[PDB]
C-alpha cells in the first residue's frame, strides 16, 4: 500500500500522483497489479478548508476519472488507467 | 440555503461541496439549524456529471443523503 | 473537436499525438475536460479514407478508451 | 449508463458488479428507476450475459453494445 495518512495534503497528493504515474507504466510494460492500494485514513472532512488526506485523495480520484472502492476502512483499492 | 453545483467542473464541485459540507456542519452543531445541506447537482457527460461525483463524494465519506426531487440532495450534516 | 479531416495522414496522427499529450497533462495537473473529442472526417464511394482507420490505429495502440459518438467523430477518454 | 467499454474483461466485470450491487441496493431501499443501462461496447458481452443471467438479472438489448438490466 501507498501510505499517505499524516502527511501535508500537497506532499500526499504529490507521492500519489506520482505513483500512480509510476505503478501505471509498471502495469503496461510488465504484468502485476491493476491496482494500487493507498492508505488515506478515516477522517472525512476538511479542516479550516483544508482537506484532510481521505478527501483531498478522493476528491483527486473523482475529478480524474479514476474508479476506486474500500478495502477496509481509511484504506482504497484504486484502479490504474 | 442551497449550495449550487450545476455547470461547474467536477473538482471544484467537489471543493466546494467539502468546504461547505464542513462549514455547515461545524455551525449545526455549534448553534444547531437546520440538520441538512441542499446541493442542487443539476438541472437535467458521462464522467463529467456532477451528480454521480458528488454521489461518490458522499457515500465514500459516510455521509447520508437522500434525492428528493432530480438535481437536489439533501445531506444530513 | 480537433479536427482532422482532409489532412495527411502523417500530419493528422502528428497533430494526434501532440494535443493528446497536451490535454492528458492539462488534466493530469489541472481543472479541464475529461476527453477529446476528434473529428476524423465523412469518408457514395470513390475508394478509400485513411484517416479515421489511422485515427483508430493510433488510439487503440495506445490503449486509449474511445468510441464513436457522433458520426465522424471519436470521443477519447484522457489518461 | 454504466460504460464498460474499453476496459480489459476481468476489470470491466468487476466494476460491473460493484455498480450493480450498489444500483440494486438504491431501487431496493428507495424504489424509482428500476433498471441501469449497461454499455457492453463496440470479449466483454459474453461475460457480462453470463454473469446477469447466472445471477438473475433480467436484461434486454436497448441497441446492440447497450443493455436494459432490471434491478
Amino acid at each position: 500500500s501507498l501510505d499517505l495518512h499524516g502527511l501535508h495534503v500537497d506532499e500526499a497528493l504529490e507521492h500519489l500522483m506520482r505513483v500512480l504515474e509510476k505503478k501505471t507504466e509498471e502495469f503496461k510494460q510488465n504484468g502485476g497489479k491493476p491496482y494500487l492500494s493507498v492508505i488515506t485514513g478515516r477522517g472525512n472532512h476538511s479542516q479550516g478548508g483544508v482537506a484532510r488526506i481521505k478527501p483531498a485523495v478522493i476528491k483527486y480520484l473523482i475529478s480524474h476519472s479514476f474508479r476506486f472502492s474500500e478495502i477496509k476502512p481509511g484504506c482504497l483499492k484504486v484502479m490504474l488507467k
